[PDB]
């Protein structure tokens, strides 16, 4: 119950919340990339991106695909 899997920006990435696999979100796509994906889909880990502005962070999510 609740909790999200551990999948690779080819399952999320590609289309829309369809493209995702089971308990992924739309919005917040970078949270369902393991370690390895967020840094390389952002290049940065989660304790950069807290640190991140807002036109840069939806530029980071928009470069993949999630924004």
């Amino acid at each position: 119950p609740t909790k999200l899997e551990t999948f690779p920006l080819d399952v999320l990435v590609n289309t829309a919340a369809e493209d995702l696999p089971r308990g992924v979100d739309p919005s917040r796509k970078e949270n369902h990339l393991s370690d390895e994906d967020f840094k390389a889909v952002f290049g940065m880990t989660r304790s950069a991106f807290a640190n991140l502005p807002l036109w840069k962070q939806q530029n980071l999510k928009k470069e993949k695909g999630l924004f």
